[PDB]
This record gives C-alpha cells, structure tokens and sequence, in this order.
C-alpha cells in the first residue's frame, strides 16, 4: 500500500530504483551522489528489492567505467541502473548509444546539472540531459519530489516492457535536494506492475554460453543503415507503453499523468511549454493570475523523447494565440534551444494554425525562476513579445533579457507559512530544520517543504534555510522572498547581510545575541534594521542562546534553543501541541546517554520558552540616524564584483560585469578577512627560537614572518615587538612572527608544533587579539619580504619568500594547502598549474574567491581547472605549447646570432640558448634581452622582443587528489608520465574522494571506513608509487610534512629540477578522516603516519642510475610499532572498531602486516645493485621512415582501415607459405 | 601561388592543418588516421608551418586525453589542431564545451563517421558531428575533396580571428578517401591571410606566470548564468 | 512455484567463465584505467591480452606496448621510450594472478597458465 | 618460467622489418637503440630472477567477513567530518559539531583552565 | 524546375543567409539529414530549417 514520507528527490527516486534493479554500477558526482550512497546503505541494512534480493552495487573508476559495466550487466540479463549528472552523464554517452542500440531495459536516473564551459557549476539545469537527447534513450522528466518517485517507477516499468532504455531526470538541487512530504509505494505494489512475460524474454535473449549469439558486430555500407532502422517498431510503441504505465501507477496512487499535461484556463490565449521543477512555480502563478481573469496556461512535458506531436497537441488549447517554450539550457549558435525546436516542428508538420511561438531561456545553474519571472514571461506574450529572450539576469550587453518586477505579489496558497533561517556552518541549524520538517510532517496534515543554500566556504560558512508549511500542496520551487518568520542564528551576520529583506509586515524576526539591554541592542544593531523593525511593526525577539545553553549545561550549543524559538513563534502549530511535540522528540532522539543529556535539552526548551519574550523597541527606531562607512581600501574589482557576490548580491550583477571567457583575476582573497576563527595563536617572543616552522605549517598563510632592519620599524606600532635576529646571516635584522588574526582559521597546528616546551605560540580568543594585531599585520604587510637573505629552498629561508596562495576556502587545518603554499614559495613566479577538479580546485578557485596571487613583480601561478578526468593531459598540453613556442624562440635566437645584431645582444642570445631550460640562466640572460631589446619592433629582434614572457624556463605542474590520480585520471596520469617530458605531478593523497563526500578511492587503505566501503574497505591501498617506478625514467617520491619539512623541500627541488617526468605523493590529513583530537594535530598525525611505517618516505631518482648509483633511496625508518594507536586515533578506523570489533581487529592487523611487508621490500630495493642505465635523450635527426618500407611480405591487410594514400603495391601476402617453403617447393617442381 | 595536385580529402585538409598549427595532440581512429600520420611524417621530414617551425605532434592514450592536451596547448597560447571521428569525437565532447567556453581558437578536423549502436561502423555519416552540435564549436562542412582544402583554410583563419573553436568536417571515406585532381595553396599564401593582431592578442591573453589569471572557476547560481551569456558578442 | 523458478534458471546452473579479450593498445593505453580498476576489484574475471606491440587493426600506430627502437606510426625514427611494464605494474597488488605466455616457446606452459588463471 | 637471455636478441630484432628499416635508414641511431633493448631486457631479467628468489611476499586473504551492517565514517567523531559545502550535504547531515575553528582538544582544554572564571 | 541549397556553416545557423539562398518560387522543400536521432520529432538540419520558417512567419 501507500505510505507518507518526507524526503528529497534523490531518496524519493532511489527508493524506486533500488526496488526495480538487481545491479547498479556507480560513480559519485554532485548532486546525484546521495542516490548511490542510499542504495549502498540500504543494501547493507538488508533491504530487499522486488526479487527479495539485496542490490548488487559496485563503484567504478569513472562514469565511463560505470556505463560500460551497466551495459555488461544488461547484456548479461540483469536489470540495472546507475545515477549520474553533468560531466558524468557526458562520459556515459558512448555506451548510451550501445545500450539503446541493443534494445536493453536500462534506467539511468539523473539530477540534471549544468555542464562546465566558461566555468564549472554543480547546480541545476538541462545542459546535460539535452546533450544525450540523440543517444536513443527515452527521456522522462519529473518536476517535483513527488513526481520523481512516480516517474522513476514509470521509467523502470516502461523500460522492461519496451526494451528501450530510459533516462529519468529531475532538476539538480531544485528537486534533488528539496525535501517534501510525499507518498511512496511499497515494493510489493511496484512488483505487481511488472510485465512478467517481457521480463522473462529479457532474460532469455540475454548473453549466455548455453544459448549464445554475437552482439556488437562491425558492419559495412551494405547493411548498416538497414540495421539501424530495424528498431523502429520499438520506438513507435514506447510512448503508448509509458502512457499505459502512468495509468497503471495512477490506479494505485490517484496521481494521473500524461505524456504532456495541461494546466490553466481552457480558453487560455497565452501558453507556456516547460519541463522540470519550473512547471510547479509556473502553475502556482497560473492559479493566482487566472483567478483574476487572465487567460494563460501551461503545458508540462513529461515524455521529452520520443516526442509525440499528437500528445502535445492533445494538451494545447485551441484558443492559444501565443506560446513560449522555455528551455533550461544554452546551445551556442543554434537557431533555438531543444524544446523550442521540437515544438516548432510539431506546428509546421501540423500545417494549420500557426500561433506565434517564442523561445525563452531560464534557470541555468539553478538560477532562480521565481513567480515574478513567470509574470515577466506572461506579460511578454501580451506585450513586446521579445523572442529568444533570457529571464533571471540583466543582459545589458546583448539585450536579450526580460525586465523583472519584484513587486509582484506573493503567490503561495492561502495559509502558507514561510520561514528563513540564517545560520553558521556546524551550529546545527540545518539539522534542526530537517528535524522540524519531520516532526511537523509526521504529526499534522500540513504539507512541508525545505530547501537549503550553503557556502563555497568549507568552514564557518553561512547557511540559509527556506522552509514552508501549508494546508495546500507546496509548488513553490523557488526560495522564500516574503517570510513570515526570519531567524538570524549568528549575531555577526546582523551588520553584513540583508537579513530582513522581504520580511512581511507584522512578521516575526528572532535574533541570537547577548544584546539583551536596550543600550547594547541600540549599539550593535544597525540603523537600517531598526528602521525596518519599526516601520513594519515586526515582532522582534532577542535570545542569548549562547548564555542559556551554557546555563542549562548544553555547553553553549544554540541549536536546541533556536529550535524552541521556531516551534513557539513560527505560528505553524499551536503552543500546546508544539512544545509538547518538541519534547517528545527530545526523548525519541538523544536518550542515548541516560536521562542526564535529555534533561539538559528539556531544560533548554523550558528556559527558552520563558526567556523568549517580545523585545520592545522605541518608536524612535522609525528614523534612527543612518551610519557612516568605515569601509577599508581595496580593489575596484573587489569593490564592484567580489564583495557584491560575497554579500549574496551576485544575482544583481549584469552580464557586462563578467569576462566572456569566464576568467578571474588573481588574489581577490586578500581582502576577504573573514575573521571566523574562534581562537587564534598569540606570539610569545620570550620563548621563540626563530625557526619559522609555524608559518611553514599554516593551512592558510595566516602567519607572516618579519625580518626588518631597524630603519623599517621607525613608524611601527608601540607593540610591534621584535627580537634581534638569530643567525650569522641575519645580524643587523630584527625578527617578528606576525599573526594574521582575521585570516587565521583557528586550527591549532602552528601552536601544536611550536618547538620550545614553553610555547612561543599560545591559543587565545579572537577578540583578545584583533585590535592589537589587525593594525600590526597591516603594518608588517608593508615590510619588504627578505627573499634574498637565505636559501629559497631551506626551511627557514622559504618562509622569507612571498607565498603565492593565501586565505583559501579550505577547511581549518586542511592537510593539502600547507603543501601547495610552500611549493609556490619555491616556483610560484614561473609555474603553470593544471588542477584536477576536487578539493584543490574548490578551495583553489571558487568564484569569487581566488587564493592564488601574484608577487611584488606581478608574477604568479597561471592556474587552470579543465576537468576532473584530464588534469595530467591538460598539463601535458601546456607543456607542449611551451615546447613549441620556446623552440620557435630558440630558432629566432639562433637566426639573430647570424645577423648584424650588436655584440651585447648576441652575447645575451648566446647565453639564453645555452641556459634555455635552466631556471637560473634562462632568467639571467632573458632579463638582459628584456633590457637590450626594449622598444624594438622590427625584424628578428622585434619578434624576439615580443616573446619575453617565454624567456625564463617555466615549471609545469599538475595538481590533483588521490581520486583523480588513482582512479578517474589514472589512465591519463600514466600516459603523461610515460611520455618522458618535463612535467611535475603533485598528488595530495587524502585517501578518499574528499570534495564529494568522502567516497572510497583505490587510494583508500585496508579497513578504512568510507562511502561504498562502509564495513571497512576490503582491498589493500593501490600502490601508485611502485607502479610508476617500473618505468625507470620517472622521478618518484613520497612526502609527509609533519614528519620532515626538509625532505619535502628536498623532494620539491629534486622533482622539479629533474628534466623528465616527476611524481610526488604527499600524505594529506582531511576532516573526512576524523582525527580524534582535532585537525590541529595534522602535523603530528603526518609525523606518526611515517614513524609507524604506514606512510614510508622515499625517492626514486633516475639520474643516479645514469651515474652508476642506486636510483632508490629510503628516507624513513622501519615501523616503530605505533600503527594501532595511529589508526585508533582516526574515526575512519575507530568507527569500525566500535561497530564491528572482530573484523576491525582483523583489518587493523592486516594493515600492520601490509606495511611491514612493504617496508621490507623497500629495504631490498634500496640495497639492490641491479638497475637500468638512464639517458634524458640522445639522437633524433631529421627524417622519418614507414614500418613497411622494404619488408619482404605485405605489412598491411586488405581492410579499409589500413588503406593509406601510398598503399596498394603488390606484395607476398603469406598465402604461399614461408620463404623456405616457397624455395623448397620451387626446387621440387623445377620443370 | 596555387598548385595542382591529386590527393584525397584527408591529405588535402592535413596540408592546410599542418601549415596553420603549432601543436597537435592526436589519437588514431579510422577514417581520420591518415591526417595525423601525414602530419607526423611531414614534421619528422622537417616541413615548416607558416611560422617556419616543424609541427609539435604527440600521441595521447585516447581522444579524451588528446582533447585535454589540446585544451591545455590552446590555454597556453599555441595554435592547436586534432583529427578525429565517431567514438573518438564523443570522448572529446567534455573538453569541447571547455574549449568553446573559454573562447579558444582550436580547430578540429573530423571525418564524419557513424556511431556504434546496434553495430559498429567505420563508414561515413553525420551521427558524430551532430552529437557535438551543442558544444559551442562553430561547424563548417566541406562536400568535396577540393572543398576540404578550402574549408579547412577558412576554419583556421576564422577561429583565430573570432576566438570561437571550429570543427571542419567532411564525409568519412566518401570524401576523406576519394582522390581528386585539385588545387592547393602554398603556405605563404595562407600565412598572408592570417589576422596578425588577433593572433597576438591570443598569445597575450594566454596562461603565463609572467601575467597570470585563473580560468575554470566553480560558480554558484548567483553568477553562472550571466557568465554563460557573456560570450554572445563573439558568436 | 519455487521448483518452477529454479527450473527456468537452468542456464545459470553451471559456473561460467568470464573473459575479457583485447589487444595491447586497449590494455596498455585507452582501456588501461578500466583494466586496472577491474583487476583491483578482486572479482573472478579473466583478461587475455594479445600483445602485438602496436595498434594493429587501425594501421600500425605506436602504443605504450611498442618497444624501444621499433618503427611505427608516431615512432617513425624508432620509439624513444621503452615498453610499459604492464605485468610488473599489476603484480604490485598481490592478489591478482599475472602471467605471460608465448605459444612458440612452450605450448605446455601456455596450457598451464590458462588452467591456473581461470 | 623461461631462462636467462641467450644472446640472440640482435638477430631476433634484425629479422623484423619494424627494426630493420631503422637500421637501413638510420644506422647509428638503430645500433644504439638495439643495444639499448639488449640492455633493458638484461636488467629486467635480473629483476625477475630476484623476484623469484625473494622470501619477502604479502600474505593472501581470498575474501570473507563484512556481513550485514555498515557504518558512516562520520559516526561518533569528536570533530566535524563534513564541510559547509553543498557537495557534502546529505539527507541526514546538519547536526552541530566542532568545526576545528577553536583549536585542538588539549588547546581548548588548556584555554579553559587558563580562563576558568 | 528544381534546385539545391548547400549548407556550409551549420553552426551558428544563420537563418538570414539561408533565406538568401532560397528561391521565392520554392513550393516544396525537403531537408536531407545524414543521421538518425531515435524518437526525435525530426533530425538536426530539418529541425533547424523548420525553425527558420516559423520565425520568418510568412
Ligand atoms: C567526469 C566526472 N565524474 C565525477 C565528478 C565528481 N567529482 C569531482 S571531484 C571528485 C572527488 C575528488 O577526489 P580527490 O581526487 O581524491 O581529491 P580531494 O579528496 O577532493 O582532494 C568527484 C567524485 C566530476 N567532476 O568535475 N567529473
Ligand atoms: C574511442 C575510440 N574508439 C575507437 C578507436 C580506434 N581504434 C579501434 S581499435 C584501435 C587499435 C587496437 O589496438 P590493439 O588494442 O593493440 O589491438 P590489435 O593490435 O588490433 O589486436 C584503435 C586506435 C579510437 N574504436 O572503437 N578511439
Ligand atoms: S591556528 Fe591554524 S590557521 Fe591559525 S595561524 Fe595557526 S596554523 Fe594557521
Ligand atoms: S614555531 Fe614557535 S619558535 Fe618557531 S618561529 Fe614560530 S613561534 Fe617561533
Ligand atoms: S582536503 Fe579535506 S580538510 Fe582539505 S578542504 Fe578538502 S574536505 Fe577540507
Ligand atoms: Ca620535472
Ligand atoms: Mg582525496
Ligand atoms: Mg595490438
């Protein structure tokens, strides 16, 4: 039977997919990841599908790999699904043609997501599903959480009977992550609709050696075309099969659907044709407008492929005079987008009335598509009737946008309560909201809806919740813009974000802060808010949630208090039932540890209800004096572009504000100064040994070493304490460790690692440090960095270099950022970075924050993110460009040597040529050319002059995580390292797919718990290092900062200087690993990872082999026996132990054994005397030769594939036997 | 000057492609294989492109790897091309959106070939080029051996000046392998048609640590849409 | 009932042998990432690579399986990088059965490998 | 399963045009490259011989274990295990936790001690 | 009385250049597509041409 449930589009569809499938070949990609993860969870819990079996799920190396496995399982007789999106779906395309071509009943569920072009986007639109519209897959759209469940069921059933694979899709995030109270079907009901005859036929026609056939033949022009058309009957019937199944499902659910459904006025004159979540909002608006007499309507398209013109007209009002087709994609250069084109074809084919069709584009990358926008579209049909328009942006460069009037009235159904919550990541707001959705949904007849917006920031990010409750179905697939209830859970937001925007009059606004007194409130609360609180007669409530929490003992956690605030003041439920209900859930949840923890919460509620009283404000606020603008100096770009975006105003930026090719300028993070750390380090100069380890270790560049000569401290603040510089090379210098308190994230690594027992760095609350340090850092930042005083690649010296990657959005204590940061202190000014998609690309370049910056001379990393799968190849390409362009330069240089160029120029040219590939000399001689050839613009010297940005040798680096390196991009990494060219790959191994949610990678160790390895991964960690070491000519090394900063620098210098391929693998701690004592123990953990033998350090240098020495060198000692503690100190291992002690014990033992064997093997490698010689090159010369020239027998076949312009000559084709056999035979016949 | 020669569609376009490119990342796939092999033979033989240099050609592990390399070479300021078809062109789709999305003067020469569905076919049709129509690449068709040479030239010249990547395509076998007595242009003539300022601007806006920028950002709902529409003036 | 369902599944009674065939181009290059991942899965499948040390069918192009000094398309002056050692690479897992054969040297050793691998 | 190089590689290579054409066109480079091949296989064979004589080898578990049950890597962790990103958001995420912005456990512990009140 | 319109630039599809090549006397025109998009209401070139006529609105 039926069953009420509150979930999202993802879980709603995975509910059906699990039931209808025997196999799933999976790969994670946002926003579809949740589906595969739920399936895995259910399989582990013992959930059975309609066949009474647990689903057989496997994770592949990429979506291309998954699509192939899907094809295999289907060809072999098993019902199969997969979940994907965007870039992932693109990789499945080749197999989709095969899967439909072979009439297989597969079903792909996809969260429609934008494709990366000028930029990457994880958000929703139809660019991806439209990219596969020609693969032969049937395409069914669901426009809501409830619909996602229904369409997923129709798709599977129709696929089984029609033999045409289906792609069921719903909008990324807008539907996949929206939670609604919906109704689901039991598995037994789903089972009852399966066409048994067709299912038996599927199995009987499948691959099997007991009744085999051959599939995937290669065909010639004589039969291919006929073979392609033979499936026609199947495609002609799928539409009727789909309509039939919508009805069968409807007979069980009461929810009917058609290929195309119509909503609105029967005599509508202006109609919209749309697909996806937009239809819900379009309909909401229709009901509103129609009740006022407007003659409008909407055609919801369900089945996009095959496109049945007949069903489309069956839904078209004869009175429609104007219709606009909304396409949620952009196909550059096309006369129109997909749906528009299809609709146009239906009308010309009909050959009757031509009602004027308009095309409109909307919602790219989850861009809001609100009621006001729908109004715009409808007004357009009665007004200007602009064609090929865009809605949701201001297109001031080409003028294709429709103007949007936000004064449009609220269109939510009568009685809908709308709430907004502004929270701080990790404060529990989202969790409480999701819980409030359940509570209310499970205990009232109210429909509930929730949607959440997050931050590009990983730590201390802002979260803003949108919740709706009502007596009528919620079709509002857009954010709340007119709230009845607004809550600000972080006082700091009060004066930086437009918290009350759109709040309704008499609405209620609750704030969390310690400003209980009218004096404090008037002091901290801005004027605009007072003015708003006043003029709207809002019901303002202040609550010192931090104090209450501490008081009842919850230790300052405000989630329970704000939750109480919601239940008591939201107005969704009567106080009695509300508080009553909340309390019952307190017992339901919690209750984990006695009644003690329970009481604290019950108490929190009770005290929250009491303290929650309407803050009374004076009528004076109605005109509180506007303030000034103590705004600091900064970029015009930061002023006009990034700050507007950082303050949630990005939507108001017109297209004229962006670069056509999506590029961004470097260093915009310099001015963010977020100040989100709770505690920051405080320097204690009395104990500082001036070592520079703190700055070396910082995941954010929040520690600035200062080395100044007394002259530079003249106007330094009184408290700019500076010790006398230690070291024979730093005699007259003054030393100081300046803390950047606003950029610090409060992780604790620097302080935890500070050498002296009487710490020179101690953690203190941000507030006790900013006033003194803000103006101090601002002073130190003006002191020239002393990069010439010490060796650039020395521990101390490197921190006296300008770091070229600062204040990124990485988590606090991230284990990846410390590494790249020093890398930039060593090669920053001359490097290219080809970054694989993943954490490093998310903290590295999430608009509008760009952490990579230029040095004083304007030089800095040329940074790029191509795709997730191609980082190595992308870098190889940059390398090829440099090779070709600098070879051109060298060529021009050599020609100039043989001309009447001056003696100096020739001397410099000759110097450059000899040092072209040497960082030092190429720069030395190149710099002279820049001077000597300045202004030159004619002939050779002119061409050479224009190539100055190619003079000094560049350093090409490929950055990427373990997922990229061991899985999806492995094939590419392997090929590029094998090319033997000068590129540097730096792998930040977190032993997991971090960015996307902690999914297992082949880099994941034995027994580690991660997604798709929830019982502890059952295969050992892939040995990428030993695999690439088999090449013999590739420099391979492993590092671990916490263990040795000096070895790290040594490896960096050796890898980069190697005139061939370099692979460096660093151990990077991550929050996904769950370090028990905090990420502030990262350096300690890296240290232990090595000492325990878990992560041994070594170097494989081919130039040693070239000179008779052993290329392999061991850099760490044998296992010291600390593995167990090392592992048990991480939740990824400890959770297994608490839940499966037996296996956990076994898995940890195996790990001890694997690392013990491995070290032994590394030991013999280092002691071996058997190694191949090495040669960077040697040879070449001008001239080529074909493999068939002068051969005695034919070297190519009679196939169209080997035919070449020059082939066709006669040759012995081996049909007469061997040379001797022909000879001996000739002899035996003589005659 | 002009020069009469008898060749097929493949070598007629490779004649142009070689001259107009500095870099080529390739993978072999019938019936486009001939182009890359011709290019490699000519470079090994020391033939010069319009810059007086031999072509820098490397073979990748697949077309996806080739397309990624092409994206990189272009991003780093080098005129780049590649030769492909069918299944191969499909693996290039992801990077194609990137190449056009970043407005790079790339040029793909494809021998339009059937896609593998109920069966595989190395023969000619437009199933492959149609599969990449939404990637933002301009698409220029040549319907004869003589036209392949001409359209290939036009494609290169237009990509350089417009900053929109081009896909020059002709029928697999029916044109790629048909031989005809046609006329070709000398490399000097091709070089003279090149927009020098556009070419220089392409170099100056390329990736280079001497004057960096960041490309391939991740964008939220607030600005993605606007960013996608910013390229309209170019198209 | 039950007996009926069991009866209808007789083509599944005897243990099947899953084989993956492919040349060196597939195994060392284009399909390597997939091959590597499937071998690491630990499941019971058999892969047989026919190494011609070149992309044969399409016209003799070089692959990472092509040896040092061999002439092939894109290696027109002799390949200047050595043969990728696919075998030693997958032997690092420890739980994958790996073998090399050559019919002309020993037919007996070839048969033994088939039996052990399968 | 086979024996040490028997010294016939040269005739082996020269008996194949894929090697022989190189010799006919670029004698010098070809002799170097054929010599290089003899070197490579020499080293490889010695390495294979060492692998055959080592007594250092990983054990081997065919499978067995897992059984019903699965646990999330975030369960019972002292500090936040997921970020504030849309990418890590899941149906069951959203609960309060220590986001590592206050420092280590001991650091927080010692700060408490020093500020008690 | 027959003729042929050869398309050179398929993308961007410029309707204006298309119509400049179309005889005003044309009473029946057929678009030949060298592909098959299963389930589509029509193949690519055909769909692009139909769109040109509807927008022209004549
Ligand atoms: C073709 C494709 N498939 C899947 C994905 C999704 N994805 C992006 S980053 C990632 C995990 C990266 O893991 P890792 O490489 O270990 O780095 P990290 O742990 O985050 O530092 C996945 C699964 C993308 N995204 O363009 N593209
Ligand atoms: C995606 C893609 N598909 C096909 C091809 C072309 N191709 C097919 S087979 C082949 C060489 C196979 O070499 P190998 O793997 O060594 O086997 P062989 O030598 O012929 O036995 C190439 C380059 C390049 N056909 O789907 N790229
Ligand atoms: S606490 Fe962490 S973020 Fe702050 S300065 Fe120290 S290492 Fe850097
Ligand atoms: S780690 Fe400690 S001793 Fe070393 S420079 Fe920093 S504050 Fe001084
Ligand atoms: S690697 Fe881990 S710690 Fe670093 S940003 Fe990613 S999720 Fe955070
Ligand atoms: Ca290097
Ligand atoms: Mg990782
Ligand atoms: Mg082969």
């Amino acid at each position: 039977g039926k069953k009420m449930m509150t979930t999202d589009g993802n879980t709603a569809t995975a509910h059906v997919a699990y039931a209808m499938s025997e196999v799933a070949a999976i790969y994670p990609i946002t926003p579809s990841s949740t589906m595969g993860e739920e399936a895995d969870d259910w399989a582990a819990q013992g959930r059975k599908n309609i066949f009474g079996q647990t689903l057989t799920i496997r994770e592949m190396q990429s979506e291309a790999g998954a699509a192939g496995a899907v094809h295999g399982a289907l060809a072999a007789g098993a019902l199969t699904t997969t979940f994907t999106a965007s870039q992932g779906l693109l990789l499945m395309i080749p197999n989709m043609y095969k899967i439909s071509g072979e009439l297989l009943p597969g079903v792909f569920h996809v969260t429609a997501r934008a494709i990366a072009a000028h930029a990457l986007s994880i958000f929703g639109d139809h660019q991806d599903i439209y990219a596969a519209r020609q693969t032969g897959f049937a395409m069914l759209a669901s426009s809501s959480v409830q619909e996602a469940h229904d369409m997923a069921l129709v798709a599977h059933l129709a696929a089984i009977e029609s033999n045409v694979p289906f792609m069921h899709f719903f909008d990324g995030f807008r539907t996949s992550h929206e939670i609604q109270k919906i109704e689901v079907l039991d598995y037994a009901d789903m089972a009852s609709l399966v066409n048994q005859k067709a299912l038996a036929e599927f199995r009987a026609k499948s691959m099997n050696p007991e009744h085999p056939h051959v599939r995937g033949t290669a065909q010639n022009p004589d039969i291919y075309f006929q073979g392609r058309e033979a499936a026609n009957p199947y495609y002609l019937k799928v539409p009727g099969i789909v309509a039939e199944y919508m009805q069968k499902v409807a007979s069980l659910t009461g929810r009917s659907y058609k290929l195309f459904d119509y909503v609105g006025a029967p005599d509508a004159e202006r109609v919209i044709v749309s697909m996806g979540s937009s239809c819900e909002t379009i309909e909401e608006v229709i009901n509103h407008l129609a009740a006022k007499g407007e003659k409008i309507g909407l055609i919801k398209v369900r089945l996009y492929r095959p496109f049945v013109s007949e069903a489309f007209f069956a839904a078209l009002p004869a009175s429609a005079k104007v219709i606009t087709v909304l396409d949620r994609t952009k196909e550059p250069g096309a006369p129109g987008d997909p749906l528009y084109l299809d609709v146009c074809s239906a009308f010309v084919e009909r050959g009757e009335a031509m009602p004027k069709i308009l095309a409109g584009r909307y919602g790219l990358g989850s861009k809001e598509f609100s009621p006001a926008m729908v109004k715009s579209v409808y007004d357009n049909m009665s007004g200007a009737k602009k064609n090929h328009f865009t809605v949701g942006i201001e297109d001031d460069v080409t003028g294709t946008s429709l103007p949007v009037d936000n004064a449009f009235a609220d269109t939510t159904p009568k009685g809908t309560i709308q709430c907004q919550f502004w929270g701080l990541g990790a404060d529990g707001t989202v969790g409480a909201n999701k819980q409030a959705i359940k509570i209310i949904g499970d205990n009232t007849d109210l429909f509930a809806q929730g949607y959440f917006s997050y931050d590009s920031k990983k730590s201390g990010g802002i979260t803003i919740s949108h919740l709706r409750f009502g007596e009528k179905p919620i079709q509002s697939t857009y954010l709340v813009n007119r709230a009845d209830y607004v809550a600000c859970h972080n006082p700091a937001y009060v004066g930086i974000y437009d918290i009350l925007e759109g709040i309704k009059d008499g609405g209620t606004f609750v704030l969390n802060s310690p400003w209980s007194s009218l004096e404090d409130m008037d002091k901290h609360l801005p004027s605009g808010i007072k003015r708003t609180i006043a003029n709207k007669k809002l019901k303002f409530y202040n609550i010192d949630a931090v104090k209450i929490a501490t008081d009842v003992g919850l230790g300052g956690r405000i989630n329970m208090i704000m939750q109480t605030a919601f239940f008591k003041l939201a107005g969704v439920l009567p106080f009695e039932k509300a508080v009553d209900l909340l309390k019952k859930s307190i017992h339901k949840a919690y209750g984990k540890k006695g009644e003690k923890i329970v009481k604290m919460n019950t108490d929190a509620v009770d005290q929250a209800v009491t303290s929650l009283q309407e803050f009374k404000y004076p009528d004076s606020w109605k005109d509180a004096p506007a303030e000034t603008k103590a705004e600091p100096m900064t970029n015009e770009f930061f002023k006009n572009v990034v700050k507007p975006i950082l303050t949630q105003q990005g939507d108001k930026l017109p297209v004229s504000a962006f670069e056509a090719d999506g590029r961004f300028p470097l260093g915009t993070s310099q001015f963010e100064k977020r100040g989100v750390a709770i505690n920051v380090p405080q320097w204690v100069p009395e104990n500082c040994i001036q070592c520079n380890q703190c700055a070396f270790v910082c995941p954010h560049s929040a520690i600035l070493p200062v080395l100044a000569k007394e002259e530079e401290l003249v106007g330094a603040p009184a408290n700019f304490t500076a010790l006398e510089a230690k070291g024979k090379e730093l005699k007259g210098y003054k030393f100081r460790i300046q803390i950047n308190t606003l950029d610090c994230m409060g992780c604790g690594n620097c302080a935890d690692i500070c050498p002296p027992k009487e710490k020179a760095l101690v953690m203190q609350p941000l507030d006790t440090q900013r006033d003194a340090q803000v103006p101090n850092l601002e002073y130190a930042a003006r002191i020239p960095v002393k990069s010439e005083v010490l060796p650039r690649d020395s521990l101390k010296g490197s921190q006296f270099q300008e770091p070229l990657m600062e204040f990124s959005g990485a988590c606090s204590g991230c284990g990846e950022t410390p590494y790249v940061r020093v890398i930039t202190q060593l090669f920053g000014e001359r490097m290219f970075i080809a970054n694989a998609t993943g954490c490093s690309s998310i903290w590295g370049a999430s608009a509008p924050s760009m952490p990579y910056k230029t040095n004083r001379l304007g030089q800095g990393p040329a940074w790029g993110n191509s795709l997730f799968e191609d980082a190595a190849e992308y870098g190889f390409g940059m390398n090829m460009s440099m090779f070709a362009r600098r070879t051109h330069l060298a060529d021009l240089a050599a020609k100039a040597l043989e001309s009447d160029a001056s003696g100096d120029v020739k001397e410099a040219l000759q110097g450059w040529l000899a040092g072209k590939n040497d960082p030092i000399k190429s720069k030395e001689y190149g710099d002279k050319l820049k001077k000597l050839l300045a202004g030159q613009k004619d002939g050779l010297l002119g061409q050479i002059a224009a190539m100055s940005d190619l003079y000094t040798k560049k350093s090409v680096w490929i950055f990427g995580g373990d997922g990229w390196a061991y899985d999806i991009g492995y094939g590419g990494l392997d090929h590029v390292l094998a090319s033997g060219e000068d590129v540097n790959v730096f792998v930040m191994d977190t032993e997991v797919y971090s960015n996307t949610g902690g999914q297992s990678s082949k880099a994941t160790p034995t027994g580690a718990v991660a997604k798709f390895a929830a019982a502890g991964k059952r295969t050992g960690k892939k040995d990428l290092a030993r695999m690439v070491m088999t090449y013999g000519y590739v420099y391979v090394a492993t590092v671990s900062m916490g263990y040795s900063k000096q070895q790290f620098l040594k490896v960096l210098k050796e890898a980069e200087s190697f005139p061939g391929p370099s692979l460096v693998i660093a151990y990077a701690t991550c929050i996904n690993q769950g370090l028990r004592k905090g990420m502030g123990k990262s350096q300690d953990v890296m240290n232990t990872a090595v000492k325990s033998g878990y992560w041994p350090l070594f170097r494989y240098d081919p130039r040693l082999a070239a000179q008779g020495k052993n290329p392999f060198q061991l850099d760490s000692k044998a296992p010291d026996g600390s593995v167990e503690e090392f592992l048990m100190a991480q939740n990824r291992f400890a959770v297994l132990d608490r839940s499966f002690p037996e296996d956990a014990k076994r898995l940890r033992a195996q790990v001890a054994h694997e690392l013990d064997v491995r070290f032994k093997e590394l030991e013999h490698m280092a002691a071996t005397n058997i190694f191949e010689s090495f040669a960077p090159a040697g040879g070449k010369a001008d001239g080529s030769v074909d493999f068939g020239e002068g051969a005695e027998f034919c070297t190519r076949d009679d196939t169209p594939m080997m035919a070449r312009p020059d082939s066709g000559e006669a040759c012995d084709q081996n049909r007469a036997g061997t040379s001797e056999q022909q000879g001996d035979l000739s002899k035996r016949t003589k005659k």
